[PDB]
């Protein structure tokens, strides 16, 4: 899989806020960022997700999250489809165009056959680690408060070396600090 | 990425409630199942994660779901496991042993410098189609929880073609019907 | 060049007067066809490249010839360029999305390093053969009166063998009937 | 194809107004230039094009355009014919003689089941990019008239850098300003 | 070289006597043949070498030659020449047209840095074989009558096997009976 | 072809006037030279050619042109047959021996399925470069006299920059000045 | 065979007394070691095999022999072991855990359809070489005596260059010193 | 390794009670077979051993298990070896010469540098399948004993299906009989 | 080496008794054949050789055996030297003319720098199999009655089977009789 | 064939009147030496062939000549031959040992199938150039007599530069003085 290994570098247009921008991983570089790849805009299930990370990008931004989502469509369409639906109208992130399908390929996500990407998100730490990643079939939307859950532990584990988030760790919940004397005891 | 692709022909022996028995790709077609990657036994997340599912295994049977949790571990280790864990003696499911590494590797979840599965769960269609994708770092740990909203999802899918669940869907919520009227509407 | 080689087997979805079809090689046997690549949709320049034909496709039409826009871009993309966009409302040709980019490789007209389509017109006879190419650069655009003379003299050398047309024909001018005699006389 | 990329070095005989001269890409360099390719000397189209063409020369020079016909005769054969035909007669501009069909496949031109150059113009910048390419069947002449009209277009974008020509632009003509809020709209 | 190798199949357009015919190896099969190769049309040497080789057709038609000149050119600019020259309008044989290069090559003959063919001259019998090969520069003229002698020559072993043909041979002279008795005598 | 090629250097044992000598590409350097190829020694047809040579030595010499015979003969046989042939010992020039077939191949001029040389000869000028070829079958006689007049025209043209001599060209003869005026006129 | 070879660069994690400790060949150097692969933990034969080593371990220790028993289970797993049976919490010395296998296949002895290793023993000397191997099948246990008095012997040729053990050679017993004159006598 | 393996055909002349014979694998079938390769005859450490291993003949007669001593001499060097040592006198077993050094190497048992065989033992069971491996270094001498214990362990778990043989096995201890329930208990 | 080797097909002329003939290996088979090859003819030590060998010709052939000389000089050239050299016209075995080189490279007995046979001698029985191989060089000529006790020896093992021939062995004196007894005796 | 070659490189082992030594080419460098091959120890013909040598040892020695016996057996063999046998007792020059096979390969001499040297007998001289070969069958005794006289005769040519040994030739006879009046006349 891509866990644990460092992103690609790439060059992309993006539609932002109302204007257009290159994004490179050097804007990634010192951030957590979150890579969310859909297969096309003016669909379906694809503007309830992006509207859903929307409605978390404040959180994110206040943990030093960026969210790049990303489609093969070109950022001429982001920005139309930002115009005509007021659920994509809502969104403040860049929504990055990858015509070409390279950024889509760095990530081992292209399905060849449709020229589009497939459903997938990927958290990736400040050093360009990806740290979780998450993939569903065409007809299964995301949640972006299981994304949540999972980039503060993220967070938690690599603010705390020596400590893990066991499973269904919140903030607040109690850890795990790995040692030898809790090697079968758990 | 393997969503969408048919799990290749495996054989492992596993441990499943006192016993050992041999798991095949013939054991779940026809069925829908879980295949649950973790590094390995007698370790610190790992059992966590592991009990979140037993504590879910009345559910996904009901909801005919059968789970095999894998790790490079002989089926050896999982029964010693089993015995001297509190946590562990809970599951009921069937635990997979892969020291060849080829079940591991079909998954394309091997992490080859350490020997060891990554934390991945795949969850699998009667027909051998992966509808569903999960890997997160050494330190994370995963929600059974989030797992289950999935293979409903997923199950949801299956069973009413023309429709698909969007963000967030949960049983009992409105689902899209993907049409040319809609394009560009929602 | 692509001139009088045969054109290549296609199957693409596209957006045309409300509803989704697939087009084939098979739909265009038998029929002259214009194949119309472009860049992208919400753009500058296509738009009134698109619109010069659509003011030409009831001539066209008569003519027996078919028109296919093509673009990278996706057949949903079409259809909500085809609502906002009041020009882009009245084509009532096919609206070909090529998102793979296949068809568009088959003409021999990828820009690879934007993943669109240059601005081509390739003019086919129904035994599928090209007849007609135009190609032109980003900032350029096309002329539909052009192409129209192209269709036509093409259409009069096809119904009338050992006939050709001289520079500048149009429909009633004199035409060159080659001989042996006539060599070196023009 | 060969739109925007830059023309190959060559070194060719050619014959032009009563004299013997060697035509290199160093000839094109500084100036805009049209590659005008025939089949053969002494046929029946290729005379009414090349024809065509002086009569335009006049024009076509003050626009500093330089013109370059091609064909896979030595120049040998060019003077010849220039010296036996009255259409021919008129030609001031270099003809080419490409023997070795080097040129011809330089711009991908070739017919190699005849050794002849298919019937292709292409209009070449002053930095040797090309930026606008005709090709025509055997028996189908081309028009002059519409090669000035994209020269002109090529001409204007080289000058006005952010603006480009729509469809049917002619000097005097409304262009296109491609901007942000522009897309969509047009 | 090709010396008594049999020459390869061809399919050429050529001129003669004021129309255009195909000429493949079929043509030459049951005959002698003489392939004549020259540079290029509309030159120097080679009209007095072609016109030559006229001066002696009647000779050579009674000895059942054909003659077939062959320059890169095509049999349009044959015909052109035909017409221009004093010289080449007294050829009757056929003008055969190697705009491809295809014949040029079967006889190892192209000068490929100029696209045309070397003086050369080639004798072949009813059968194919080649039984005589002349190759001169660019500005040394082939003699009519020593391609003669070689013809009868080689005329002459063709039709008296046993036999050959000394130094200087010429007809009605002392010929040679090659056996054991004869090694080390003459 | 060979034709207007420069030699390959070689290093030869030979056989001349009573006496072995070694003969290289230095020995031709600066002078005319003329390779007689000829199958073998003690045979029918070979014996008249080398001594027709013979008989035109002075003549040569006189032109400053150097003759060597070559076959795939030792130079040991060379000066038997040289002892014992009334023609042969007429030979005044180097008689070369090339058992390798070395010198031959360097002039492409090998029967392979025989290991001899084919009857060819080639004249080369002071900077080695070919100017004149001749080949003839097994069986057929070469003619001296023919050497000559090629041998005459080539170095009158060396002598001669900017003038051709014409077919049937000898010494004392008008020769062809080419230029852009007699294109098409002879 | 491995014999008399140097053993390859390794790194393993490894539980001894208590404790996680990394082993690499660095480890090894400037001392004798026992590299004692087994199947795998909670077993039936390796048990009672590293049980007879660890009786054997102050006699090897005493012989400044260090041993390593070698599975591909993990360290965590030795730990478990280690504290659930018997026999193996007497074990005093490093239990390498070799998940990837690569210490295995660094000794040929990966039984590669289980992914486990081999019933093989190595004795390496202070310099890296292996002087003894010893292999069974996974039914037959392994006799400790024997391994030490192969240690023996390869400590005494060690330290005696020039002399060799005989058969069944113990301590104190003769030995031999190869020379000419001992050949063919013993 | 190449334990649990099968071995290869092999045809080689041996030396056995005063005669010549050739052995091939098909000897081998049905039987047990001790392989046992040495490095050169006339030397010192070798006859010790292959004479432990004549000592040992009845007693391996009368399990079934025939003995084959194997080095890369003559079966002639073997003779002439076995008359003028009263060590390898004693010898009844076959001397198998392998002088292309090819039943070594199908037993990986070459030294290459040397030409001569390591000194190891195999022991194959009736199917061929090799069941222990002994390789020791050229100055260590091996012990018959231990090769008899490994042999009757191997004939024991043989005739006991379901049972395997614990360290330190011999005729009359406990043997174990691997179940689920033992699992961890040992 | 070629011993022990079955000699290759070949055809090649030869000068034989004042005819011309054809070897081929047909001619060998169920014969004792003797290639005789030598460097070139008219030389020195060669006619010492063959001459040597004529001299032994009626021995020979009265014990079946059949001679052939070959050098890569062709039958004419040996057909001269037989008439010029008294040595050479006694003989009356056939004389292999070998121009092409592969008789003697069948043989490996090619010196490619100097394209000459090296001095070598191979005795080939009736069924085409190398018996004895004599080389030496440039200035050693052979000894024929040294070749005679060979073929003898030859002919008497091949006769005599389970006899061999010791040192020095000529008709008359006793021969040995590989067993097992002469084993390290003699 | 090796002739005219020089030896390459070695390091082997041999018996030389009781004791070992290393034998390697810088040994022969200087000297004339002969490399005597033979298949193997204690055998048949071999002896008698070892002993004709050392018959004539005091010959040899007293002609600068030092001899090398081969054969694919280890120099321990070689001693206890030399002790078993009257005659190979007497051999007092080097017995080298070959078990790898490489000096034999480096002669081209090994019977692949047999791991064995063929009877092959080489004469090399002070500059390790190989003068003479011979080369017999299994059952083909060498005769040492016909060795020396090659072996003086090569010391002849050596010493005396621009002189050949005719067949025959033995010390104090007639010898040929190589040159061009001589050719043909013997």
């Amino acid at each position: 899989s891509l866990i644990n290994t460092k992103i690609k570098p790439f060059k992309n247009q993006a539609f932002k806020n109302g204007e257009f921008i290159e994004v490179t991983e050097k804007d990634t570089e010192g951030r957590w960022s979150v890579f969310f790849f859909y297969p096309a805009d003016f669909t379906f299930v694809s503007p309830t997700e992006l509207g859903d990370v929307a409605d978390h990008y404040e959180e994110l931004q206040k943990l030093g999250v960026d969210v790049y989502s990303v489609s093969t469509d070109t950022h001429f369409t982001h920005k139309a489809w930002h115009s005509s639906s007021e659920t994509i109208a809502k969104i403040k992130y860049a929504m990055i165009g990858d015509p070409t399908g390279a950024l889509t390929r760095n990530f081992d996500n292209m399905r060849e056959d449709e020229g589009l990407a497939d459903r997938a998100t990927f958290v990736v730490d400040p050093q360009g680690i990806i740290q979780a990643i998450e993939v569903t079939a065409e007809g299964i939307g995301r949640d972006a408060s299981d994304l949540l859950r999972k980039i503060k532990a993220a967070q938690y584990v690599a603010a705390h070396p020596g400590e893990v988030c066991p499973a269904k760790w919140k903030e607040g919940e109690a850890t795990l600090a790995p040692s030898l004397d809790l090697v079968g005891k758990i």
